């Protein structure tokens, strides 16, 4: 091992993103060993004002900003799903309503984020009323919600592929679900990108595909 | 039909914290559903302005803060160890000393953690250079990067897991650690602690001396 890197890798990606974009850093520096990588995990409004201040190479965002020269790139599904302990007496329910669904208390993410407003458009067009018992700005503290027992959540899918996931917290099998979204990756169109970052943004764009297969995103 | 106590209590927590204060809100809501909880995660400048401006019963933070007036009660250590693959070389070895360590690759949080200038503050005081090649924002980016093979990391022990996943890290023997923190519940002193409050202030103490006696080791 050396201690100075002739190369670097600044990325700055959506909270939700950390539990995918390290399983492209991982064999990225293993075929690259020179290069030291910093990573930024933040929420919207961080990653806008990051941008702003032209801090990093590469985004992954949601959805795409605007008042920016940038360069958009979608390349992964991120699916929202409901989310719940495998103990749960729904939890292998196959095709379950959302009528039955909307008399479960929920844990969710604040008013105005957007797993939120999604769920709570959904349930808007079918005229019913969601049972919200506690709300938490944090995809980790509503799982820990999950598992002490306060209800049920809706997560985009790729909360459940922590390493060493286990069969504790599951996806549960929901009309309506899964909501389709997607992550981009942005870049100021200004500026030529760094040639680390470039080789990156090709590796991501051709090596997501395979992941999204080895961690089964749902196509749903 | 017969619930004794009704009120509100409102909870605000250092980012840390999500790792073990929402799992315990579960159970006890399901002894108490008569009282109403909110629970607040941020870091450690907005936890300051949260107290400043009295907005919650309770705050859960690591070091008690400077300039308020506020009664402190311990609760539970989170002590910071040197963690890596199994695999890894070092795995088995006994007493590790910081020389030997320093040639290993490093994953990192950012600058300003509590983690990182821990690590950063020892390495310093034994005069050796610390090889931060990956600085990432993110425990669970941490501990893919970890499984992937780029090197070691120091995290607190309640890090070391997430809810619903238990990844294969191994804690390494390292002369220096663990370094002990304690997390403690702050109240402003100025005022009785509500009923509600007290009594999950009672309540998280007594499960918290639940969780360290399940992990207790001889100490000096
Ligand atoms: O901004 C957040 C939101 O929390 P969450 O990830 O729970 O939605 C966290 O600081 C980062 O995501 C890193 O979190 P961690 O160190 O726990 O991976």
């Amino acid at each position: 091992h050396h201690h100075h890197h002739m190369g670097q890798l600044r990325l700055a990606v959506i909270t939700t993103a950390k539990y995918f974009i390290p399983r492209l850093i991982g064999p990225f520096c293993q075929r690259y060993p020179g290069i030291n990588v910093s990573l930024k995990v933040t929420n919207h409004e961080g990653l806008i004002n990051r941008i702003n201040d032209n801090l990093d190479d590469l985004y992954v965002l949601s959805r795409p900003p605007s008042g920016f020269d940038i360069t958009v790139q979608p390349f992964l599904d991120n699916p929202l799903v409901v989310v719940g302990p495998a103990s749960h007496p729904l939890a292998n329910q196959r095709g379950i309503s959302l009528e039955r669904l909307a008399q479960e208390p929920f844990i969710l993410r604040e008013r105005g984020s957007g797993t939120r407003e999604a769920t709570e458009q959904l349930f808007a067009a079918h005229n019913l009323n969601l049972n919200v018992k506690l709300d938490l700005g944090s995809n980790e503290a509503i799982k820990q919600a999950i598992l002490g027992g306060l209800g049920l959540a809706v997560l985009s899918y790729h909360t459940l592929t922590s390493a060493g996931a286990t069969p504790e917290l599951k996806m549960f099998e929901v009309e309506g679900f899964p909501i389709h979204r997607q992550w981009h990756a942005v870049y100021p169109a200004g500026k030529q990108l760094s040639t680390v970052a470039a080789t990156f943004l090709d590796y991501l764009l051709t090596e997501s595909q395979r992941i999204a297969a080895d961690i089964q995103i749902p196509e749903s």
